[PDB]
């Protein structure tokens, strides 16, 4: 099984910087779909909640210079 999830992200907005997050998508294990919004600065991702977790989007935001919020 695999399901959608969406999050706020500190500092991805207003620039092409979202491409440093979304280019890596197609290299990850445990995903199938995702979509940035630069206008507002948010993200949606589809992943397998048993092969992976929010950890398949957390490190890819935290090491890229930003912070994840999934409340």
């Amino acid at each position: 099984p695999l399901k959608t999830q969406q999050m706020q992200v500190g500092g991805m907005r207003c620039a092409a910087c979202a491409s440093s997050i979304e280019r890596a998508l197609e290299r990850l294990k445990g995903v199938a779909e995702a979509s940035v919004t630069v206008a507002t600065g948010r993200l949606t991702v589809t992943y397998d909640p048993k092969q992976v977790s929010e950890i398949t989007i957390q490190e890819r935001i935290a090491a890229l210079g930003y912070t994840l919020a999934e409340p």
